[PDB]
Order: C-alpha cells, then sequence, then structure tokens
C-alpha cells in the first residue's frame, strides 16, 4: 500500500522510555541500552530506514518480535556495522553489515559507508523470506526454513548459543524495534518507514 512513519509523528506509535530514545533534529537516537518498539505486529511489510554510524557501531534492526521483554531469542535482527573499524580481527559475516545476524553473512562487506555518512536500508520481511537491500545493493536473502538447526547455520558456522530457537520454526510476525547504545559508538536513525508487500 502506501509508506507510513513507522513510530508516527513524535514516537506516538512507538513503546519506549523517552529518557532513552528521542528524536533530535528529525533524527531518532538512545542515550541508553533499551530499545525501542513499535506498539502494532507486523508480517508482510517492508521496512525502510536511512542509519548513519560512528567508529566501530554495532547495532541492528529486530523484526518478527514476539515478546519484547524476552526479545533476544524469540526475535530476527539485521545487522548494523561499522565494517571499517576491525576491532575483533576479520570478525564473522554475519557481524556485518546487513547480515542477519548470528546467522547469515552478508554477500560483500564494506557495502556500508564510512562513520558519519548517511547510509539507507530497506528490509522486505515475506514471512520466512527476509531480503536486505544495503545503498542499493541486495546483500543478503534467508529462508529461514533452512535454518532447522538452533546451533549450527547453514553455512556450517556455530549460532551463538544465547540464540537458541531454530529460525525455521520462529513465527514470521511481531513487534519491530531498534536497539539501544550499549557503549561509546553512537548511530542514529531516520526516515523510518514501512508497507505492506
Ligand atoms: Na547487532
Amino acid at each position: 500500500n502506501k509508506w507510513k512513519p513507522l513510530f508516527g509523528k513524535n514516537l506516538e506509535n512507538a513503546n519506549y522510555n523517552p529518557e532513552v530514545w528521542s528524536e533530535t533534529d528529525g533524527v531518532l537516537g538512545a542515550v541508553k541500552d533499551e530499545s525501542i518498539w513499535t506498539k502494532d505486529e507486523y508480517e508482510n511489510f517492508e521496512l525502510d530506514l536511512d542509519f548513519k554510524t560512528d567508529v566501530g557501531t554495532n547495532s541492528g534492526v529486530v523484526v518478527y518480535c514476539t515478546d519484547t521483554k524476552d526479545w533476544i531469542p524469540n526475535s530476527v535482527e539485521i545487522q548494523i556495522a561499522d565494517d571499517h573499524c576491525e576491532k575483533w580481527g576479520n570478525g564473522k559475516p554475519y557481524e556485518k553489515c546487513g547480515a542477519i545476524y548470528g546467522h547469515l553473512g552478508a554477500v560483500q562487506d564494506k557495502v556500508v559507508k564510512k562513520p558519519g555518512e548517511w547510509n539507507h536500508m530497506r528490509i522486505k520481511c515475506a514471512g520466512q523470506h527476509i531480503m536486505v537491500i544495503l545503498n542499493g545493493k541486495k546483500v543478503t536473502e534467508m529462508d529461514m526454513s533452512k535454518w532447522t538447526s538452533g546451533t549450527k547455520n547453514p553455512d556450517g558456522s556455530d549460532i551463538p548459543s544465547w540464540l537458541p530457537k531454530p529460525f525455521a520454526e520462529l513465527p514470521t510476525k511481531g513487534f519491530i524495534g531498534l536497539q539501544g547504545k550499549h557503549g561509546d559508538s553512537l548511530i542514529w536513525f531516520r526516515n523510518i518507514k514501512i508497507r505492506s508487500l
């Protein structure tokens, strides 16, 4: 159908703490670690958002969340990361920007721009099929039905112990959220919007 702001105007359609999450000059950011969620559940949608990184940014967009309190194992996370910072060495493919965190790498990295440059990401969530388009590049295409294991990924890498639920049996409807600030690297969001497929 048509695009609408994911959180409405003035975050009216979001569940959040206003001491954590706020809009400044049209740009959403967080000063503490707690997440921001939609008040409503979504399936069969495309989500657009702009984001800007800091050096070493590690964040993510959460979709299909069936529990906003115990969200980590009951959701899918599209990784947002500063691929130009190499802190943990080479890193894992599922830690790169536009990956499905813990589950599936992006096909190329350093599609994300350098810290302080604006990025654009579109996430198409069509039941078990998730596509990530980053800066106009199709970087990630997951079919969740392949994830029959909660411990091992189709690419052979181990799934972090804190993500035990097989993605093949995960529901493909739930809340959408953004993650808060966990350390010194900031992240900024804008033009966060959604429409149905
Ligand atoms: Na992340």
